[PDB]
Protein backbone atom coordinates (compact mmCIF):
# COMPACT_ATOMS: atom_id res chain seq x y z
CA UNK A 1 0.00 0.00 0.00
CA UNK A 2 0.90 3.74 0.15
CA UNK A 3 2.39 3.33 3.65
CA UNK A 4 4.70 0.49 2.57
CA UNK A 5 5.56 1.97 -0.86
CA UNK A 6 8.49 4.33 -1.47
CA UNK A 7 7.46 7.37 -3.54
CA UNK A 8 9.82 9.31 -5.85
CA UNK A 9 10.32 12.97 -4.84
CA UNK A 10 11.53 14.19 -8.26
CA UNK A 11 9.36 16.97 -9.73
CA UNK A 12 6.58 15.56 -11.92
CA UNK A 13 7.33 11.89 -11.10
CA UNK A 14 4.42 9.67 -10.02
CA UNK A 15 6.38 6.41 -9.59
CA UNK A 16 6.68 4.33 -6.42
CA UNK A 17 8.68 1.26 -5.35
CA UNK A 18 8.45 -1.81 -3.11
CA UNK A 19 11.70 -0.96 -1.28
CA UNK A 20 14.07 1.92 -0.55
CA UNK A 21 16.66 -0.03 -2.57
CA UNK A 22 14.62 0.24 -5.76
CA UNK A 23 13.86 3.91 -5.05
CA UNK A 24 17.62 4.59 -4.74
CA UNK A 25 18.27 2.78 -8.05
CA UNK A 26 15.43 4.82 -9.58
CA UNK A 27 17.10 8.08 -8.43
CA UNK A 28 20.24 6.91 -10.32
CA UNK A 29 18.05 6.79 -13.47
CA UNK A 30 18.19 3.00 -13.82
CA UNK A 31 15.18 1.53 -15.67
CA UNK A 32 12.57 0.10 -13.22
CA UNK A 33 11.84 -3.00 -15.37
CA UNK A 34 13.31 -6.43 -14.54
CA UNK A 35 16.00 -7.52 -17.03
CA UNK A 36 16.46 -4.17 -18.82
CA UNK A 37 19.41 -2.54 -17.00
CA UNK A 38 19.52 0.64 -19.13
CA UNK A 39 20.76 3.79 -17.33
CA UNK A 40 19.92 7.37 -18.36
CA UNK A 41 21.49 10.83 -18.07
CA UNK A 42 18.38 12.49 -16.63
CA UNK A 43 15.11 11.64 -14.97
CA UNK A 44 13.13 12.82 -18.04
CA UNK A 45 14.96 10.29 -20.27
CA UNK A 46 14.24 7.51 -17.74
CA UNK A 47 10.47 8.18 -17.55
CA UNK A 48 10.10 8.36 -21.36
CA UNK A 49 12.00 5.06 -21.76
CA UNK A 50 9.88 3.12 -19.20
CA UNK A 51 6.78 3.79 -21.37
CA UNK A 52 8.34 1.72 -24.21
CA UNK A 53 8.11 -1.42 -22.02
CA UNK A 54 4.39 -0.88 -21.34
CA UNK A 55 1.74 -2.41 -23.62
CA UNK A 56 -0.98 -0.83 -21.42
CA UNK A 57 -3.82 0.62 -23.49
CA UNK A 58 -6.40 1.47 -20.80
CA UNK A 59 -9.03 3.22 -22.96
CA UNK A 60 -11.49 0.90 -24.73
CA UNK A 61 -13.39 1.90 -27.85
CA UNK A 62 -17.06 2.52 -26.91
CA UNK A 63 -18.41 1.22 -30.27
CA UNK A 64 -20.14 -2.16 -29.74
CA UNK A 65 -18.28 -4.95 -31.57
CA UNK A 66 -14.94 -3.11 -31.56
CA UNK A 67 -12.14 -4.56 -29.42
CA UNK A 68 -9.57 -1.79 -30.08
CA UNK A 69 -7.82 -0.15 -27.12
CA UNK A 70 -5.80 3.06 -26.72
CA UNK A 71 -3.11 4.65 -24.58
CA UNK A 72 -4.35 8.26 -25.01
CA UNK A 73 -7.83 9.83 -25.17
CA UNK A 74 -7.03 11.80 -28.36
CA UNK A 75 -6.07 8.55 -30.17
CA UNK A 76 -9.35 6.92 -29.10
CA UNK A 77 -11.37 10.01 -30.13
CA UNK A 78 -9.69 10.05 -33.57
CA UNK A 79 -10.39 6.31 -33.93
CA UNK A 80 -14.12 6.66 -33.13
CA UNK A 81 -14.43 8.89 -36.23
CA UNK A 82 -13.70 5.76 -38.34
CA UNK A 83 -16.98 4.30 -37.02
CA UNK A 84 -19.03 7.52 -37.28
CA UNK A 85 -17.63 8.53 -40.70
CA UNK A 86 -16.86 12.06 -39.45
CA UNK A 87 -14.44 14.15 -41.55
CA UNK A 88 -14.10 17.31 -39.40
CA UNK A 89 -11.32 19.06 -41.34
CA UNK A 90 -12.36 20.59 -44.67
CA UNK A 91 -9.88 22.30 -47.02
CA UNK A 92 -10.72 25.98 -47.62
CA UNK A 93 -9.28 26.21 -51.18
CA UNK A 94 -11.88 26.92 -53.93
CA UNK A 95 -11.38 23.92 -56.27
CA UNK A 96 -10.12 21.39 -53.66
CA UNK A 97 -13.08 20.28 -51.49
CA UNK A 98 -10.94 17.66 -49.73
CA UNK A 99 -11.86 16.42 -46.22
CA UNK A 100 -9.81 14.71 -43.48
CA UNK A 101 -10.54 12.56 -40.42
CA UNK A 102 -7.42 13.50 -38.40
CA UNK A 103 -5.87 16.97 -38.03
CA UNK A 104 -2.37 15.60 -38.83
CA UNK A 105 -3.65 14.53 -42.28
CA UNK A 106 -5.11 18.04 -42.79
CA UNK A 107 -1.81 19.66 -41.69
CA UNK A 108 0.16 17.33 -44.01
CA UNK A 109 -2.15 18.27 -46.92
CA UNK A 110 -1.68 22.02 -46.26
CA UNK A 111 2.13 21.54 -46.15
CA UNK A 112 2.35 19.28 -49.23
CA UNK A 113 0.07 21.52 -51.32
CA UNK A 114 -0.20 25.34 -51.04
CA UNK A 115 -3.80 25.27 -49.80
CA UNK A 116 -5.69 27.38 -47.25
ZN1 LIG B 1 11.01 9.39 -10.24
ZN1 LIG C 1 14.08 -0.37 -19.67
ZN1 LIG D 1 -13.59 1.14 -32.40
ZN1 LIG E 1 -6.85 21.35 -50.22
Amino acid sequence: EECAAYQCNMEGCTMSFSSEKQLMLHKRNICPIKGCGKNFFSHKYLVQHQRVHSDDRPLKCPWKGCKMTFKWAWSRTEHIRVHTGARPYVCAEPDCGQTFRFVSDFSRHKRKTGHS
